[PDB]
């Protein structure tokens, strides 16, 4: 069957999402895999049955052996370890075990990475994977930014879908926010600062609330997976269904924001060619500055894998 | 059943298409009304079938008296004769008749106009059915900017609905286009300018594009019905589902841009409230001086009802 | 790019709904053909701008060239001209020209026939076509059952998708509804009968009311074109989402029900591969008389064509 | 706002998937409570986000006081510690508890018992809330029906919501599977039967899986909580969206199957009004033995609370 064929390296607590978000949206076959034995099968029996009350048509299947590999059309990795540092060589051993076989196994399937950090695992996977630079990207903008386009929706009281706004460089605490880019339906936040809607202060909190967020649900005692889980299915679905929406994700920079041979977050459009645009946003050198600040960060990351 | 009743005054094309989405949304029962007998029955009985394709449960119902209108949530008003300023006494004399109706029938119900001039008539309808400010909406905006959205998109290679564009004053010919307010995937245009990613004179054609659109599509002997249906329909599910969208309508001025006791194309949120915020744009002398100019023919026809 | 290409050879009110409704569900790039000038072109245009409205990216063009066949995923034809059957011959030099396109152009796409009668025309095409048994197929018992279902589901008051019901042989007056293979929640019909909540005179004049339904909407000054344009796509989309739905189409007859070489109305399996499955119901003799009576019309009309 | 307000009582993992469904879908406002301190904010605040991924407008909080279940449309309880009839005083204790409130903050709110067993703890609480009849359910049918119309749909190779069947009595071990009422695209699952299609022997191990199932995801190291809630919102939309649905779950008898002043799983048709309608399926004597079997176990258990 043509049906897309998707793939999921680890069957943790954002692959039960995804497994879930999928079948709802009938958006393919599903393969929730892991080297947990057996979990992935009782993960997938559970979310197959959805198929009814969805009015889908979606197989799901758990799997512990990465010949399930073949034939796959998208594959997502959220497996991984969770100083922080110390596990950058352990999971950089992941991302060269999982490259091996999608090279072997799926070498034109698209790719999405998760691991963290996001920024190095990607192009670490890049690399041992072989895959086309237009065929791999990581999450981050999407997710960063739907806290800040929802923080400052309820602000509003508008739609928060309404809200537009762009966080790039890289997903984690070094995330540019860039206040000159946000939009309420299209039209200049700064309109809405100048109305005395929504002030500065206001935004100068919801912004440290953004790049804390992760850590505030943890200290609430819970773990963000819901969203990072929607936020990766968006892009997904833009691929598949070739929506050609403007997304941003952690993409191979080739001298944008004056960045070579490195990951970092920034818009691009995802279409069936995968990544088919690079959009480089036209930053003032206060935002390149913190732009360099994220870059920096994911290089010092990187050396120590 | 605590399902919403919407009234289609006019069974016409808008109408139709109006209440095949409708069912389609599962938004809530429908009534085709208008003064010709029966054929709002034949399409009610036509496009009621398609509850079945739809998984949905929606009463479509057709009506030739004005009693339907009791109970009514929300009223689209399509009906209307179609030089043409002639047809403008004529048409007032429809907006009179359902202004009494509704001011007995559905007093608190939300009201979306369509009959053309939409700017003139609605503040017409307006004034004859009593509804407060806050209640009562024409087609405008919505329908307009999905044109310039769309063609831009096309020539972006993005996803439609990530081209965002402002056209404000009035529906028609004096229609506001602004430059200035067109954004992609929330990235100002002039970024995509600056990048010879699409130029000026291509713009420029667009504009015109979009100002003759409706012409265009009836010198190919065709009429616009389908994009207004479903821009009518957006605005009405925002209110219904308390979505707060914000959305280019024809909403009463009280001193916003310099004008006051008019109607004009303005974004505006619509929840279930009905119209929650009127927002203004902070448009420069220039592009005032074009929306004093599409006021202008609006109390210039306004004049002659 | 992968997303299916949908040419729907006919322009009129069915193929405005079909494109619509394509758009509304993302279903694929769209192409709105007839050899009326300029018209598919100003409906494509018009329906284009929906895409915005819909959150979709479907590409929706007229033409009037057959070469835009080329690449066709999935082909649906409604063309033909509206006693009856001085027709026959007419429509059938319709169906040759179609025919040869379809194998010059797109000899793999799947192939819906909207065109009356249907199962005359239908297997008409399938010859001058050339395209597997599998891969063409006529409207009829989607349509003409969801009639059924939705007069049921009012009468006993549950969602209308809970009513189920079959109607067999042939699209038409001849049309044979099956009392005993109806159900309500799974439930079978007589049960409700039995309980008093349906009476048997209800059904009977239900059953009248679905096989005069097109004389009634016709009647009422309307025709039907919505639930004719819906079951369609429910059908197309079964196929291009690989969904494997069991609809009652007209599909070619190897033996079932003791007829051979001729196209009947009967439950089939639409997938990835087509028609997967065609379902033979165990009818009794007092069924398969009437069943008979069907097939025996459609060779009358398939003779004079 | 008359968005509907959906206190989902437990914030556990049905609970979490339940809240994520329902942004999904935009059925209302969600607020997930407790008793553990934190934890449902933390998981509220995660969910919050996919708003914007979804196009959604639904508020989602958190809540350790009972006090949020004023104003509640829908409440749905999966609170409940979980020999195992060792448990029942002390869950009875709970829904005692729960059923105070609801009796004082939202005696008009409908509610829908998932807490086990289910059958024993929808009696408890419709008792000690004080909400008339048609008020209150128990999950039970749609969850396992979905194990059995996916499992039979998978080996006829059928859409899976093609496959209908009911499963009566109770929810758990002494679940009534009725053979005799399953279809496939409302044909009698027999006639697939006669033709060799799926046997006799396929069916009773299908069967068997049925009953089995919890017990086989727990065996592979998982727990269903997916299909679970992904069965309690269908229940939920029907009643919200007044679509009538006709779903099995645990309703009050009143000597329906010979039984009374007890709860037991049976097709109902859920709208806005809640059950409004209890359909009696006409079972012969030997599956109306088994019907009292489930029965004797739920009053068995209830005695023990
Ligand atoms: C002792 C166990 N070892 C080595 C045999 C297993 C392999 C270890 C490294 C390479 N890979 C992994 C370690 C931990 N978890 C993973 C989850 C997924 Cl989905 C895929 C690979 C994983
Ligand atoms: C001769 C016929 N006349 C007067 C009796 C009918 C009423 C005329 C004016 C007021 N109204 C109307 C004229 C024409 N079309 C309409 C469509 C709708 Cl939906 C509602 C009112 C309409
Ligand atoms: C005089 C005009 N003639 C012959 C040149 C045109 C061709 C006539 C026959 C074969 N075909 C047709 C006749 C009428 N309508 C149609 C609509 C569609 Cl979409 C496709 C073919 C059609
Ligand atoms: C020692 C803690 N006790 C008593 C103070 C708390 C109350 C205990 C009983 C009645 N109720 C409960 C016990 C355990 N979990 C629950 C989860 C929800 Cl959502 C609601 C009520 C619960």
């Amino acid at each position: 069957a043509p049906k897309a064929k998707i793939v999921l390296v680890g069957s943790g607590m954002i692959g039960g999402v995804m497994a879930t978000l999928i079948v709802q949206k009938n958006l393919g076959d599903v393969v929730l895999f892991d080297i947990v034995k057996n979990m992935p099968h009782g993960k997938a029996l559970d979310t197959s049955h959805t198929n009814v009350m969805a009015y889908s048509n979606c197989k799901v299947s758990g799997s512990n052996t990465y010949d399930d590999l073949a034939g796959s059309d998208v594959v997502i990795v959220t497996a991984g370890f969770t100083n922080r540092l110390d596990l950058l060589p352990l999971n950089n051993k992941i991302m060269i075990e999982i490259g091996g076989h999608i090279k072997k196994n799926c070498p034109n399937a698209f790719i999405i990475v998760v691991t963290n950090p996001v920024d190095v695992m990607v192009q670490l996977l890049h690399q041992h994977s072989g895959v086309p630079k237009n065929k791999i990207i990581g999450l981050g903008g999407v997710l960063d930014t739907s806290r800040l386009k929802y923080y400052i929706s309820q602000k509003l009281n508008v739609c928060p879908r309404d809200v537009n706004a762009h966080i790039v460089g890289a997903h984690g605490n070094k995330m540019v926010l860039l206040k000159r880019y946000i939009t309420v339906g299209g039209i200049p936040l700064q309109e809405f600062i100048n109305n005395k809607l929504i002030s500065d202060a206001e935004l100068e909190a919801i912004f440290d609330r953004t790049v804390n967020t992760a850590l505030e649900i943890v200290n609430l005692h819970a773990s963000p997976y819901v969203a990072p889980a929607a936020a990766i299915i968006e892009m997904a679905e833009s691929y598949l269904k070739d929506l050609k929406k403007v997304l941003i994700c952690s993409t191979l920079l080739e001298g944008q924001y004056g960045h070579s041979d490195i990951f970092g977050g920034t818009p691009v459009v995802l279409g069936a060619n995968g990544v088919e645009q690079v959009i480089e946003l036209q930053l003032n050198s206060e935002e390149k500055a913190k732009f360099d600040e994220a870059i920096a960060e994911t290089k010092r990351m990187k050396a120590l894998a």
